[PDB]
């Protein structure tokens, strides 16, 4: 079991096609005791991760809530029980208004909507390390789900700028987790057809996004020289695993990158 | 006459040691006429400016005021006159409250204290475009300041999120300024020593801030090939301009670094 | 056991402090069935193998010689026994005349030494991947040993060049590895003490070789969030064995940071 | 004149559609008064650079030649007149066998055809460096021709490990060139239709090439938010001249993108 004993908080189920979802499966069937948070459909999110091929505590937060997160290691410990910590912090939340992605014009957007995103998908980062990392143990390992942001793209707008944003917190949170022996990293993930990826190619956010998504993703299969399959996330919960696991203990503040491949390929 | 002609639209002057500055005298030595904006206090900005070799329009502009950006394009029109229209655009605005950097530790600055840096240092980049390109001619050229962030750095925390994100925005703009026909680029420069700049290694934001400051700055001069004085704006000026002038003609979404090559050295 | 029923060609042992040394016993006390090469001292190479926690066959390969490379991939399906093929290479090769790095200046490396450098540390790379592709599996992994070259640093000089060069054949190895299930990555390891290693702290090539390099490690020491140990090769041979296993089965043409975080950070 | 009164040497002039050509056309266009240097055809050179808009001595260079390059700088200041030297040195000079240029699987290149053109189109870069710093002056540039490596691309294959190759080259020519108070960079140029390219795309070297580097052009058109037009070097030209000029004085080491902003964008 790549994770055996280890106890891990991991965020973001919103659906059982959430990354999160499947990062939470591939970890239980590889040893790991979870405590996951939800959102804000909490009922809903309970009967998704009833699923689980293990039971798990479900705890309330949301990422933009100053007493969720003053409450959240306290929360943590009752769950897992005093006199124990967390070895492992997933974090695979993000969002962005509609006006930052696609449908809008990129300068439309108002400051007060990618505020909103940069809040949820970038700063959060840091908030979900400092509170936790007062109850993590020497060897621990936080991990973000980001892409590679490094060019723009259609479509994405300001979730890329956020991610953008992401990728330099992640350097920062390295640097006092490492006070604590944690290890911080991103895994850059390929597209993966989630609920909303779907909606949106579908034309949820008008119709050239859509176009512009789809040829996105089917450029990534094209460059990937192990291909890329966006229906399966399994590959990306796997990489997950690996970055909580011991395999990789001397890296932090890094990004790993679960996308076939396709970043390091021109044509 | 590197800039013979060219209209150019100078932000961010506040002393007469702002990089804005030195950006605005080497491009009137050039050729250049230029309108200016400032954010504050305009009396003391009129009277540093009265010290340029040449007089030139000057416009208030808060950045994060909306009416100030609606009307930007008619009093920039006004001041050049109507038919004519901008060539280049200098973007060199930047703030980050203190909480943000370097006295505090980096998990307490709060939310609305990064969203105002982010929205300063980051967005606005994205709103001057969208204010000016409307006003500008084939061939123009948006250049934006920053620092290189590509690795975590002490003392400037958050700061350092603000220029990754502002990168992020850059290849973004392109895209937008590239239907009008013009360019949108970085500089990143090496540490210089502004007022701000100053107060810090004086210890203005805690003595070990400064120290790191400090420490940061010598070791660029060490890398740099060809050394880097921080008490001399005039090249990082003069790459401005050529970013201003016709002849990167084909470089956009890009990042010119001014830094005495330091970034590329590692001891 | 993270590499349990898999089979492994790990070259480049020469003592006990090279990192394929680690890399094997890694490997082997994680379940791994392994096949070993080396170099020119093979009886030395024995004696020092017979250390390993399992026996292990042992071929000869000098990876400048034709006959080594055409009659590779029989001696190790021999060695394995026919209808057997290799999950797992790693190539932990690398040789830079001395007049290439450190004592010499930088433009006094003759070009028939810089390409022998080349040809050992960045083509081989190419060669081992064509010898051994036509005898591996589905789900294989090839994995070679470089260091960050992104910068340029005292004393490395033409070895970093080697590295860049290894760095592209990565990235062209993964294409050809591809059509096989296979993928090909680096790791990027911090500097460990290795004998040559400190043969050169030690003087070897030059008194301001050996200040530079050890000015270098220490560094690498005080950037790295989580610090790193040049005495213990642990570390990478854990990330090796990461690589080697289906924990990372999405990443390829890539590198992996085993370098304690160092190269995410600038002072 | 952008290069009023300087002297420069450019290479690589082998017809009116090399790179060279128009560098050294806009070179004189814009002051400069240039030594020209060619490889094996000198009478068909000469017949050629009898266009530029100016005369020029010009002078054999076979960068694989000791001798030559032993004899170089003493035949510079002949050509240019005792207590003369050089503010200038344009690197314009490549060449792969087509063994390892896209006819040919990547994996059966042979070495000796790999060396050749790492010789010619990598280290040639230093050879040049050090016999012609001995004569340039404080604030002099030397600049190469690259094209961005950072990616795999179909067909370049071996070129592309030639250019990762050059560029860590050329970090390096930067420390040294420190030394005299002179800059060294590259220019990463877009595809530009040259007699080689149109043979290429033309199935010089085999049909899937010729389609693959057709496939690779036109993307770079589509994402240039500026555009880019294989047709006119002219702007590639105007960058390296923008290079050997004193309006870029803090940059070295570094890559300057001639390229339309393509490598800034993903679709
Ligand atoms: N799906 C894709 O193609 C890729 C997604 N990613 C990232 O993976 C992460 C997970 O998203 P997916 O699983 O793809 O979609 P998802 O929609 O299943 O996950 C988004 C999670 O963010 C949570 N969230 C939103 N606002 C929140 C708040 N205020 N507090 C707490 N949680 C909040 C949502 O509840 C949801 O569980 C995101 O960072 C996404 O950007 C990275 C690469 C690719
Ligand atoms: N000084 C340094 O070592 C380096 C500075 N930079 C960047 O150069 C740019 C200029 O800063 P410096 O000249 O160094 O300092 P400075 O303090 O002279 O310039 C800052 C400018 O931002 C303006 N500003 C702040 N808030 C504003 C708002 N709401 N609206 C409009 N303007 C506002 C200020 O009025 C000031 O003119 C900034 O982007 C800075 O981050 C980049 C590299 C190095
Ligand atoms: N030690 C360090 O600080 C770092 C080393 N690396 C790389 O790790 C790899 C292994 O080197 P170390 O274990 O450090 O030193 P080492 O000297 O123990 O390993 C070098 C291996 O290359 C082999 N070799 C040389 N010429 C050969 C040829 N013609 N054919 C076959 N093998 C040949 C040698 O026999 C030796 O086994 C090299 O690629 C090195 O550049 C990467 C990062 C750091
Ligand atoms: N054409 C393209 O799409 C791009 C070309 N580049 C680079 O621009 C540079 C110039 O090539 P182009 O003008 O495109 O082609 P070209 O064929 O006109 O120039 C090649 C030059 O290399 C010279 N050369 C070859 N072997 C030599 C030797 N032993 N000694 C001295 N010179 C030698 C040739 O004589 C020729 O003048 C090369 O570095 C090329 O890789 C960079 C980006 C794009």
């Amino acid at each position: 079991g790549l994770l055996d004993g280890k106890r891990i908080l991991v965020s973001g189920i919103i659906t059982d096609s959430s990354i999160a979802f499947h990062i939470a499966r591939v970890a239980q069937e590889q040893g790991a005791q979870l405590v996951l948070t939800g959102f804000d459909r909490l009922r809903l999110i309970q009967r998704i991760t009833d699923r689980l091929p293990a039971k798990a505590p479900l705890l309330e937060l949301d990422v933009q809530n100053e007493e969720h997160l003053a409450s959240l290691a306290g929360r943590v410990t009752e769950a897992i029980g005093a006199g124990n910590k967390l070895d492992g912090v997933v974090h695979s939340i993000g969002f962005m208004p509609q006006t930052g992605m696609g449908i809008n014009p990129f300068f439309d957007a108002p400051y007060a909507d990618v505020s909103k995103g940069i809040h949820i998908s970038a700063y959060s980062y840091a908030s979900m390390a400092k509170a936790l990392l007062p109850i993590m143990n020497p060897g621990g390992s936080i991990v973000g789900m980001g892409f590679d942001p490094s060019r723009a793209m259609p479509a994405y707008n300001w979730m890329t700028v956020a991610k953008s944003a992401l990728e330099s917190v992640n350097r920062f949170v390295a640097r006092e987790a490492g006070k604590y022996g944690v290890r911080s990293n991103l895994v850059a993930a390929g597209p993966i057809r989630t609920l909303a990826m779907s909606a949106i190619v579908g034309g949820a956010l008008g119709e050239e996004a859509g176009a512009q998504i789809q040829l996105l993703e089917e450029g990534w299969d094209q460059r990937a020289p192990i291909g890329w399959n966006m229906k399966d996330a399994t590959p990306v919960a796997k990489t997950v695993c690996a970055l909580l696991s011991d395999w990789l203990p001397a890296t932090t503040g890094d990004i790993i990158y679960a996308d076939g491949g396709a970043h390091t390929q021109l044509l």
